[PDB]
């Protein structure tokens, strides 16, 4: 905040020369001046800027409706109308309830009005900055020197050192003097929720709607944890999504629960669809409590929504149906959902206080919001025991956290209030639907194959796109009405290779080829399937990146009809190994990986492997205590049926885990270990496309080891 | 690096044309350009400073001597030589072990010359770089755009959002930029151990003497529950220290574990000293797990390296006599042990691979390094089941870590190869011991009182100094010989109410008072006890903060001597509430709170109240298993005898452990409970020294309350 | 390459004030700047030129057919099209098919727009260069000292002889350095037929439409030779 913006010359002197010393004094005050020429040139201005902090214009030629069209710009921007003509008189309320400061043309009186508006600017930054963010600040501008953890103390450490000195130079003094310990006591502390702390908790459950909500400073891989070990005590039950996160599981196996796997669907491509609404009722929970030993009611339930690939669910139906005491949201993907009226009805903290049940929702901050990693939050909805939960938090959460990664996660949800943050998720999703329209557009422009993008064939709305059981271009088969939306901003793009029934084509680009090549070209995609893409559109996401993306697959697309070598295109992956990839085309390439799907049937033992569950001898936390004890042997792949397994199966594709740690793949599971074998045969044939499962680790000859239980 | 120095000018034009050529180019190619006069000038510069990346000088009036006294300042640093007169043949081996690079003086020769300058400095950046970070710099460097987590993408974000704006021009882009995920492939990953992180891991292998090291980024209260739910399967009992952290309790609390409290010694001052040397061995182990209920032998140790005071442990002697399969050592205080000798045999980590048995070292490098908050490493020593303990690992870190927390901690041990992390060890310990060396001196030169520093009489060799038991100056009655060593740069000062044998005396100032005049005047106190300081003199303390420190204290003197009131002398006191520190001066203020200890008998009641262990009714996971079915209500705190607690209280003084969860005060641990309530009698009578006892909660009455479990 | 052409002043101040900015960012970046007053300046300043390496002009009133004139012109040549008006959606295919790269107007972005655009001058130079002449250029680039044939060894020994001044200050450096024999292994070896000289004869075959291309270095004189030597033996006709 440094820049603040002065209208044009009005041509006569009284009211230009004190503009000139107030130039002149705001430039001695440390104050960037810009000289917008008309109206329609600070609307512009302000749009594509954020620090400007200050209008200064006559309140003679400009009228007072460039004062509230700058409010539905930014509320509490100040401006400063220069009054000369219309009286005291010309002032209505709306101006009066708008961030103007008036002053008067006086030659030699620029000092006052100067100094007047530095304190307007100092009272502007104050006031849109959230406390602890704000006492931070403050702390490193009077920065003291200190004799306490950590060691850098300041970053003066890192000022004595060579390696050192690169360190400092490459992070700048502010962020090694704002990381600080509970020491200072001025701050207050995470871990006992006081003073700045303690504020910033309070403003963080206003912002998104919730209760007491918390501030994770691990991740919300940390969160699950806590949440589960609250809520689900050591002998009781869960009702875990199948799809779920690592950190799921990893709650699971410190934790003597017991589960029931939700069912999600699944289509061709591989995206994890969800639960039908059949599995969310009583008569089918009480039926897998039946079948399922050692099992008790569930008092607890863990949902992820949305799902990896952007879909909502009906949550008014969750919160209705789902007879369980405490429902849990894992909203890692889904962070922004209070802040544009798309979202009504598709989160946790969607709707009032529902009764009999607490919500739980643990949005990751730093995933789709402006957040530093490992930054999460932990939303409830009802009323917990309070002692009992934060002692629950502070069991799982360091004891002297990252106060750069604190300060980053409450400075995410205060650039959300006001209108910049409606502006700024209105933008987003904007942004995604016209990206959308263009590329299926493209698809229709272009000559032979284009990119598809997994969305329905009209979508010209600002909306959460149902998925209709009336419709196929989702692919979930006797999919249910209103239980499906899809999020606008997490774009899927698809490759040829799939017809839309769900068999394959016989002319294909698998869609690791196109990430390797965006790679090559700057943009980073974030996780690819078989033949799918996915592009967060969060709210960094501008106009330049989305033409840049769009403008990497169009040149990938002449490249490929082209048909460039490997060596000129994908240097990356030539140098991968160099004897192999020498006198390759890329359509060759393409067509060889295809036909190894292809003949290999690659999708179809996909869907069938997840569409069987395999049979839980014994609970993961078990697994995990037999697997402490050393009773771990490493059998190869073939050889795993009728065996216990100790260490999670992960494979890539898709990202969804397949064998959980104590299963069995029984005779009526068998297609789980086609899969794999399937996955592994065509692993080892193209170099830089090697197997990606964790848990499976590879062998000298070829062939995979997974950890099973001893007999 | 930016900064190249010239050494003085000769007089003749030859050799001065040119050198004024490469001076022009040097700035060309944004290179800061330093002048000092002679030799000396160079060595002062050089040892002032880090960002100096080049010295120029002429091989004619200096010579090669002025290589090696360099070298013994950084062995890495090139300096470029200049031969006119000195021929090939006048260069000895040891010149050539040096980094200088010779040139010669020509004129129009300097384009290539300063090319060749900026491609040497460029090696050596890239040399003294650790791989990780290097790898990130240039990932940074050469900034792709992103579609992938986090959402802020390079902090664009930030850029479009007015408190959004304000945090990106305080933390500056690269800070930005360098907070990436796991989507960016050519970094690898922290959770798989891949590519640069695995290099990276390997070199902190290196570094600290260690088989395999990890790189934890929550922080070591995360690293404490890897190992002991690694090393300490369920149903299986531990050896933990009573001076533990909350961490290990928290652990406890999440696995099915039973312990056997070791019993560390105290002083009067409320010092935590250290286990005697007979609660290591065989008779006394054997004997506590004969008298504890559901317990066998004990599988995993966990020992506190050193304490909260800096008293390491003879370390050789535990890994030789404690019969257990796997020493845990929550070295959390000393994690720079291997850059000094000063050390050996104090740690984990000293000596070679121990027969029969693995030691855990879990270094918080955030604490006394110079490293980001949140950073930890788990350094191992022994064999151990790789990928189990792997899963362990995996099992409570995120998935998606910050990237700046994993390259801090890896340039913490990469500013600690060569000879600037030695020459930084051993001047941060020459200047503790020289601080020490004056505040015994400036006690001997005061009138009247002043403060000591708990430390041997005589002082005057860089060494860890023994505390002996025909010595009376640590406090321990009854110490063993060579049990306990002294860190020099944990400094604890001292202030006036002890006598020498334990007694108290009748002038006096808590220490409560100094750490708050201290913070008013801008300086930070790691954490005081009733009459004790502490000052982390780590690598980040040179001799402006340590001398601004001595004459801190020196005003406190003459402020107090003086009598000055409170309203003038501690204003952040004073506004506590303003109607009570009115009138009052600081001596009455110390002399009423020294009273209030004295007529309460502060010290006689710690000392007994943590001579006696409270008696465990069940287990700590037994006690969070009762918290979690909600069988807690709370009982005031004079009827808490007879009653099982749930959460643990933890009281200040001294910020021990002093009762457990699930453990019972029986009538013959009633100190326990006069001591607590004492703590709350004497806290609730002078505002801003409110009582800190994390466990019992306050009421609105005046009588607090802890969480105990129902019958 | 190193001018880079910016279209016109529009008049208001928050599409010039960046512009400037990163004026003065690609002359911290050693970037000539010319300044064509309207579109048909810039048609005749490209024909004119070869030198020039990337234009930036503005979305709003200049349509994307002087994308595609300038395509006609010269294919490779990156141009900077700054959006503010028109919004993601005015995109043709012609358009992406183009060497554009899109930017905004903000204020104190100048210098990653900047660092794009030299990043993007240098993948230009590194497209339209043949590939032995880019590694020998890379190699010049590199410079490394050398104890092998030739023996001016860079242009070194000139460097140390009147005439052989003269002959330096004649010659200029580079075209010294770009003398090197094949003990440098990093450029393969024209005998050989091997590396980047191996990618050489077979980009010389694609574009002169022949199966297998060689490239003598002493003239047509000794191609005669070697063709007439191969496929007429002694004692034939």
């Amino acid at each position: 905040m440094n820049v603040i913006a002065i209208l044009n010359h009005m041509g006569v002197y009284f009211k230009e020369e004190p503009i000139r010393e107030l130039h002149r004094a705001l430039e001695r005050l440390n104050f960037q001046i810009v000289y917008p020429n008309d109206r329609d040139d600070l609307l512009k201005l302000i749009e594509n800027n954020a620090r400007l902090c200050g209008v200064i214009f006559d309140w003679d030629k400009y009228n007072l409706e460039l004062c509230e069209e700058i409010s539905k710009m930014n509320e509490n921007l100040p401006l400063y109308a220069f009054a000369n003509t219309y009286s005291t008189l010309d002032v209505s309320l709306n101006d009066l309830r708008l961030q103007i400061s008036f002053f008067e043309y006086a030659l030699g009186a620029a000092e006052d009005i100067a100094n007047k508006i530095k304190q307007t600017t100092d009272e502007y930054i104050n006031t849109i900055l959230p406390p602890l963010t704000k006492a931070l600040f403050k702390y490193v501008r009077e920065g003291k020197y200190t004799f306490c953890t950590p060691g850098h103390m300041g970053g003066t450490a890192f000022q004595k050192s060579p390696v050192g000195s690169l360190f400092y130079d490459f992070f700048g003094p502010n962020t090694m003097k704002s990381d600080i310990s509970i020491s200072v006591s001025e701050l207050g502390s995470l871990l006992d929720h006081s003073g700045p702390h303690k504020e910033a908790e309070q403003y963080i459950a206003r912002v998104f709607n919730a209760d007491r909500s918390y501030m994770v400073t691990n991740g919300t891989s940390t969160a699950n944890k806590i949440v589960g070990m609250y809520s689900a005590p050591a002998g009781s039950t869960i009702l875990i999504d199948r799809n779920c996160h690592k950190s799921l599981t990893h709650l699971m196996m410190m934790s003597d629960v017991t589960p029931i796997y939700f069912r999600p669907t699944r289509n061709a491509y591989g995206i994890l669809g969800g639960i039908p609404q059949s599995e969310f009722q009583h008569a089918t929970i009480a039926k897998r409590v039946k079948e399922t030993p050692n099992a008790t009611w569930p008092v607890h339930a863990v949902i992820t929504n949305s799902t990896y690939d952007g879909l909502l669910y009906n949550t008014d139906f969750i919160k209705k149906t789902l007879d369980v005491k405490s429902i849990h949201f894992d909203s890692a993907w889904v962070p922004y959902t209070n802040f544009s009226p798309i979202y009504e009805g598709k989160c946790g903290m969607s709707g009032g206080r529902v009764e009999g049940k607490v919500i739980y929702e643990t949005q990751s901050t730093h995933k789709l919001l402006a957040a530093f990693s490992q930054a999460s939050m932990i939303h409830v909805k009802g009323d917990v025991n309070e002692e009992t939960f934060n002692e629950a938090y502070m069991m799982h959460t360091t004891t002297s956290p990252h106060y750069g990664i604190v300060a980053s996660t409450e400075t995410a949800a205060a650039m959300m209030k006001g209108n910049a943050g409606k502006r700024l998720i209105n933008g987003s999703i904007e942004r995604a639907i016209k990206f959308r329209k263009e590329i299926k557009r493209l698809r229709t422009e272009s000559d032979g194959w284009f990119f598809d993008v997994w969305q329905p064939d009209h979508i010209d709305t600002t909306e959460c796109w149902p998925l209709r059981s009336d419709s196929t271009w989702h692919g979930f088969k006797n999919i249910d009405n209103e239980h499906m939306y899809l999020d606008p901003i997490k774009v899927t793009l698809l490759t040829p290779g799939m017809e839309k029934d769900g068999t394959m084509s016989d002319f294909g680009i698998p869609a690791s080829i196109v990430a390797k090549y965006l790679d090559e070209h700057g943009i980073v995609v974030e996780k690819t399937g078989p033949y799918n893409l996915l592009f967060l559109f969060s709210i960094g996401i501008d106009k330049t990146k989305a033409l840049s993306l769009l403008r990497a697959l169009t040149d990938f697309k002449r490249a490929f009809d082209l048909n460039l070598r490997v060596k000129n295109m994908l240097p990356s992956l030539y140098r991968e190994d160099p004897e192999f990839y020498e006198n390759m085309r890329i359509q060759e390439l393409a067509q060889n990986i295809h036909k190894l799907i292809v003949h290999h049937n690659l999708p179809d033992l996909m869907y069938r492997a997840f569409e069987v569950l395999p049979t839980m001898v014994m609970t993961p936390y078990a697994a995990f205590q037999k697997e402490l004890h050393g009773m771990t042997e490493e059998v190869y792949l073939d050889e795993m049926v009728g065996r216990i397994n100790a260490n999670m199966i992960l494979p890539y594709p898709p990202g969804v885990p397949l064998v959980m740690p104590g299963e069995m793949i029984t005779e009526e599971s068998r297609p789980v270990l086609e899969f794999l074998q399937m996955l592994c045969e065509i692993g080892a044939h193209y170099p830089g496309f090697e197997t990606d499962i964790h848990g499976a680790y590879r062998q000298a000859d070829g062939r995979y080891t997974v950890k099973v239980l001893k007999e």
